[PDB]
C-alpha cells in the first residue's frame, strides 16, 4: 500500500508530525512591514551570487498568504509548523528600536497556529543576521553576539513566550561556519581566497565557537527569567548527514569516525559533555577555541532537545594521520569522500548535487546519536529532497520520487525508534517550494507547489500521502 504500513498508530503516542520553512525562504516583504536588510538581502541583490539573480523579496509571500497556509497544513493533518523569526523584521539594526508591525505579524502567525490547533515550533535564527550587526560587530566572529543574541532572545520569549512553548535558538551553524567562512560561498563570503578577507583554517571554528557561546547564554537567560512563568523548552537545529566507512579497515573506521566527530559531535561533544571531540583538539589545536570551565557548564545541558537535519550519506576512506599545515576546517578532517561501493552508487541523487538518496542514513544517523550521547531527546527538524527547474506544473505535483523519500525514511527512523532512540517528532522540508539560497526558485523542496508566477499553492502527491498518513 502506499503508506507502507506507517500511520500514525506506527509511531510513539503523542509524536510530532510537522512541516518547516525559514523566514527569508518563505515570508517575502523582505523590505516592507518595516523589516531591515539581512546579510542574505545584501547577499542575493549582488548580480551572480544567487541562480537567475534571484532573491527573497517576494519569495511565496507568506508573510501576505500565512493563514493559507496554515489552514492547508492543517488540512494535511500535520500537528505542527517550524518556522523562524526574522531577526531584522523584530529589530530593523539588530539592536535598539523594536519595529511594532514585525511583531505584529508573529503575533497574528502565532495566534492563528494555535486557533487552528498547530504548535508553533520557533527558531530564533535561520542565516538571516541583520546586516546591521554584520557590519557594526564583525558578525558571529565576534564573542559580542552572546549579548546582541541574548538580548534578541530575551525580546522574543517576554514577547510571544506566553504562547510559545518550542524554542529553537540556531539553524545548522555548521553550514553558516562552513559556507560563509570555510568555503566563502554563502554570506559573508569570507576565505582564505576571498576578496572579503578570512581565513579558512581559523574562522570556521571561531564561528561555531561563538554560536556555542550565543546558544548557551540565550537559553541561560531563558531558564532564570522566563522558564518557571511559561514552562517551555529550548533547543538547536544541528545538520548530521551519515558517514559509513568504505570498508572494515581500522582506518576506513576511523575515518568515518572523524567525520562523525568534525561533522556533528564539534556541536554536541559541547552541549552534551561540555568538551569539543578530543579528535578535533587532537587536530586542530591551537586553532580551536578553548571554553573556560565557566563556559563549558553553561553549554553543557543548554539543549533542552537536539534538532537533527538530516538528508544524506557518504562513504568514508581513510589513511594514516599526518601532520599538515592547516589550510581549512574541511581540510581538517583528514577523510576522502566515496560515493560507491563494490561500484555501485550509495544512492541516486536529488536535484541538489550534494543530496543522496540513501534512508539507511537516518538510521545510521539517529543509532547513532541514541548510542554515543546517551540517548537525548532528539527531533528531527529537516528531511526532505528536491525536484529540478523548469518542470511544468503537472510534472511537479506528481512527486512520486518524494513519496518513495518520505516513506523509506520514515521508515528507517521508525526502525531506530522502535529500538530505542528517544526521537519526539519529525519536520518535512519544507511544506512550500521556497527561495532555495544559491540555487534560488531553481530547486524545489516542496510537498505543496508553488507557482513562482501566480503565487498560486497546489498541494503535490506527497502532501495527500502524509495527509493519508497522518490522519487521526
Ligand atoms: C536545511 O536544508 C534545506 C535544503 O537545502 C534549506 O532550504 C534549509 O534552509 C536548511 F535549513
Ligand atoms: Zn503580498
Amino acid at each position: 500500500n502506499w503508506l507502507g504500513g506507517l500511520s500514525r498508530a506506527a509511531f510513539p503516542k503523542r509524536f510530532v508530525f510537522g512541516t518547516v520553512t525559514s523566514a527569508y525562504q518563505v515570508e517575502g516583504m523582505a523590505a516592507s512591514g518595516g523589516r531591515g536588510p539581512s546579510i542574505w538581502d545584501a547577499f542575493a541583490h549582488t548580480p551572480g551570487n544567487v541562480a537567475g539573480n534571484q532573491n527573497g523579496d517576494v519569495a511565496t509571500d507568506q508573510y501576505h498568504r500565512y493563514k493559507e497556509d496554515v489552514n492547508l497544513m492543517k488540512s494535511l493533518n500535520f500537528d505542527a509548523y517550524r518556522f523562524s523569526i526574522s531577526w531584522s523584521r523584530i529589530f530593523p539594526d539588530g539592536e535598539g528600536r523594536v519595529n511594532q508591525e514585525g511583531v505584529a505579524y508573529y503575533n497574528n502567525l502565532i495566534n492563528y497556529l494555535l486557533q487552528k490547533g498547530i504548535t508553533p515550533y520557533v527558531n530564533l535564527y535561520h542565516y538571516d543576521l541583520p546586516l546591521a550587526l554584520e557590519k557594526k560587530y564583525g558578525g558571529w566572529l565576534n564573542a559580542k553576539m552572546a549579548d546582541l543574541f541574548t538580548e534578541y532572545a530575551d525580546f522574543c520569549f517576554k514577547t510571544f513566550g506566553n504562547r510559545v512553548k518550542h524554542w529553537f535558538t540556531f539553524n545548522q551553524p555548521r553550514i553558516v561556519a562552513l559556507l560563509g567562512y570555510d568555503q566563502g560561498t554563502n554570506p559573508p563570503k569570507r576565505c582564505t581566497k576571498c576578496a572579503a578577507g578570512g581565513n579558512s583554517a581559523t574562522e570556521p571554528y571561531i564561528v561555531a565557537h561563538n554560536f556555542l557561546l550565543s546558544h548557551a547564554a540565550a537559553v541561560a537567560r531563558y531558564r532564570t527569567k522566563y522558564q518557571a512563568a511559561q514552562q517551555g523548552k529550548v533547543g538547536i537545529v544541528l545538520d548530521f548527514n551519515w558517514y559509513e566507512a568504505l570498508s572494515n579497515s581500522t582506518e576506513d573506521q576511523a575515518a568515518a569516525q572523524r567525520a562523525r566527530d568534525f561533522h556533528i559531535g564539534w556541536y554536541l561533544d559541547p552541549l552534551i559533555n561540555g568538551h569539543y571531540p578530543q579528535i578535533m583538539q587532537d587536530l586542530v589545536k591551537d586553532r580551536l577555541p578553548k571554553f573556560t570551565p565557566e563556559q563549558a557548564r553553561l553549554v553543557k545541558g543548554s539543549a533542552d532537545y537536539i534538532g537533527i537535519n538530516q538528508y544524506t550519506a557518504s562513504y568514508m576512506k581513510g589513511q594514516q594521520l599526518m601532520q599538515q599545515t592547516p589550510t581549512s576546517y574541511s581540510a581538517d578532517w583528514q577523510v576522502t569522500y566515496v560515493f560507491a561501493k563494490n561500484g555501485k552508487p550509495i544512492g541516486p541523487q536529488a536535484n541538489s548535487n550534494w543530496l543522496y538518496i540513501v534512508p539507511w542514513g537516518m538510521y545510521g544517523c539517529v543509532n547513532y546519536i541514541k548510542q554515543k550521547y546517551g540517548n537525548p531527546t532528539v527531533v528531527i527538524t529537516e528531511n526532505g529532497m528536491d525536484q529540478p527547474a523548469n518542470l511544468s506544473r503537472d510534472q511537479y505535483l506528481r512527486d512520486t520520487t518524494r513519496v518513495h523519500f518520505y516513506r523509506s525514511y520514515l521508515t528507517q527512523l521508525k526502525k531506530a525508534i522502535d529500538e530505542g532512540a528517544n526521537v519526539a517528532g519529525y519536520f518535512a522540508w519544507s511544506l512550500l517550494d521556497n527561495f532555495e539560497w544559491l540555487s534560488g526558485y531553481t530547486s524545489k523542496f516542496g510537498i505543496v507547489y508553488v507557482d513562482f508566477n501566480t503565487l498560486e499553492r497546489h498541494p503535490k502527491a506527497s502532501a495527500y500521502w502524509f495527509r493519508d498518513m497522518l490522519k487521526h
